C-alpha cells in the first residue's frame, strides 16, 4: 500500500479469475465431498467490486456457475459466510424469518494492529520481519490448542495478503457448533484482555492451567530474539516505563535503578526475572514464582482474540486465494510444518503471477502461486481421508 498502479487491478483480476484462480481445489473444499445435499448451494459468498461496493448473500449452484459469475463480475475481494437454511440468492422469497445461518467453519482472524500497544518496530499500517514473529507465535499457540486441547483435525491457516493471519477449522462437527460453544472456545483460549486504557492486560492466577504453561513455552522459544533483540522492549526509559507499569508499585524503584546500570534489554530482562520472582503477594505468603514475568511475556507476545469473529455463525471472512486489493498479494495458505519459514513479503502479487503466466494464458502451475495451491491440496487430501475413514465406521455400524 501502495506498490503497483491500482488502475491495472481490473485487467489483472480478469486474467486471474480466468486462468489462475484454483476453482477445482476451491470447490473440493466448500462442497465437502458433496455428501450433504445443498451444502455448497446454500453457502453465502460476498463480492466486493470497485469503490468498496459489496454484495451480500450471493450463492451458486455448482463449480461452473461460480466460475462464470466470478469471471463476469471480476470482484476485488471475495468473502465467505455461513451455510444457510436456504439459497442465499433467494433469501427474499423466504417466509417471515425462516432464513437462518445454520453452519460455518470456526474462524479466527489475528490482526497485527491489535499488537500496536506492544509493537515498536515499523508502524501501525505496516508489518516487518521484526513484528512478523507475533503471527508465527499466534499460529503455533492457537493451532497447538485447537489440535491438542480440542481435537480439531482440519485447520487451514491463511495469510490475509497484508497484516493478518486467519484460521478456518473445518471439522464436520466444528462447522455445526453453536455460537455459545464458539464463545466458550474463545474464552478458554483468551489471556490478553482487553481495553484501550487498561494498562495491564494479563492477570494470572497462582495455579497454572496446562494451556497457559504450553503457550508460555512456545513464547519462550522466541522471546529473546523477538522481544529483547528485535523489538528491544527495554531499550530506553521511555520504553521500559511501559513494562514497569505492569509490575507493582513496591518494585518500580529497585527495577528502575538497575535498569539504568545495565546496557542491554537482555541484561535488564534477566534483572526483571530475578526481581519479579522475589516479589511477595503482600503479605503472609511465602509462595514465590514467575507469574509477573509470564504476564509481561503474554501481554507482549500472546494473540488478541476478537470475540465476534469466532462467535457469529454469519460473520464474513476474506476467502483464501482472494487478492488483497491494497497490496496486490494473493491470500495464501500457510504450511503448518513450515510456519517458522513462512514469508509474507515474498508472497506473490497478482501482477507478478499474471506476468509469469505469459512470459515466454495457461495454468497456475507455471507461476509462483503453485506451491501455495499444493499446500491447499494437502489440506483437502486430509479432509478426503477423514470423510472416507468416518464413512467406513458408519458402514461398519450398518452391519448387525
Ligand atoms: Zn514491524
Amino acid at each position: 500500500m501502495e506498490t503497483f498502479d491500482p488502475t491495472e487491478l481490473p485487467e489483472l483480476l480478469k486474467l486471474y479469475y480466468r486462468r489462475l484462480f484454483p476453482y477445482s481445489q476451491y470447490y473440493r473444499w466448500l462442497n465437502y465431498g458433496g455428501v450433504i445435499k445443498n451444502y455448497f448451494q446454500h453457502r453465502e459468498f460476498s463480492f466486493t467490486l470497485k469503490d468498496d461496493i459489496y454484495i451480500r448473500y450471493q450463492s451458486f449452484n455448482n463449480q461452473s456457475d461460480l466460475e462464470k459469475e466470478m469471471q463476469k463480475m471480476n470482484p476485488y475481494k471475495i468473502d465467505i459466510g455461513a451455510v444457510y437454511s436456504h439459497r442465499p440468492n433467494q433469501h427474499n422469497t423466504v417466509k417471515l424469518g425462516a432464513f437462518q445461518a445454520q453452519e460455518k467453519e470456526l474462524v479466527f482472524d489475528i490482526d497485527m494492529t491489535d499488537y500496536d500497544d506492544v509493537r515498536r518496530c515499523c508502524s501501525s499500517a505496516d508489518i516487518c520481519p521484526k513484528c512478523w514473529t507475533l503471527m508465527t507465535m499466534a499460529i503455533r499457540i492457537i493451532d497447538r490448542a485447537l489440535k491438542e486441547d480440542f481435537g480439531f483435525k482440519h485447520r487451514l491457516w491463511v495469510y490475509s495478503g497484508r497484516r493478518g493471519v486467519h484460521c478456518w477449522v473445518c471439522d464436520e462437527s466444528v462447522r455445526k457448533l453453536s455460537s455459545a460453544v464458539r464463545s466458550g472456545i474463545v474464552e478458554y483460549l483468551s489471556l490478553v484482555k482487553g481495553g484501550q486504557d487498561v494498562k495491564k492486560k494479563v492477570h494470572l492466577s497462582e495455579k497454572i492451567h496446562p494451556f497457559i504453561r504450553k503457550s508460555i513455552n512456545i513464547i519462550k522459544k522466541y522471546f529473546e530474539e523477538y522481544a529483547l533483540v528485535n523489538q528491544d522492549i527495554l531499550e530506553n526509559k521511555e520504553s521500559w516505563d511501559k513494562i514497569l507499569a505492569l509490575v507493582p508499585e513496591t518494585i518500580h524503584d529497585e527495577l528502575q535503578q538497575s535498569f539504568q546500570k545495565s546496557h542491554n534489554s537482555l541484561q535488564r530482562w534477566e534483572h526483571l526475572k530475578k526481581v519479579a520472582s522475589r516479589y511477595q503477594n503482600n503479605i503472609k505468603n511465602d509462595k514465590y514464582g514467575p507469574w509477573l514475568e509470564w504476564e509481561i511475556m503474554l501481554q507482549y507476545c500472546f494473540p488478541r482474540l476478537d470475540i465476534n469473529v469466532s462467535k457469529g455463525i454469519n460473520h464474513l471472512l476474506k476467502s483464501p486465494f482472494s487478492v488483497h486489493p491494497k497490496t496486490g498479494r494473493i491470500s495464501v495458505p500457510i504450511d503448518l510444518q513450515k510456519v517458522d519459514q513462512f514469508d509474507p513479503f515474498t508472497v506473490p502479487t497478482i501482477s507478478f503471477i499474471c506476468r509469469e503466466l505469459d512470459a515466454i494464458t495457461r495454468d497456475y502451475k507455471k507461476t509462483s502461486l503453485a506451491p501455495y495451491v499444493k499446500v491447499f491440496e494437502h489440506f483437502l487430501e486430509n479432509l478426503d481421508k477423514s470423510r472416507k475413514g468416518e464413512l467406513l465406521k458408519k458402514s461398519d455400524l450398518q452391519k448387525d
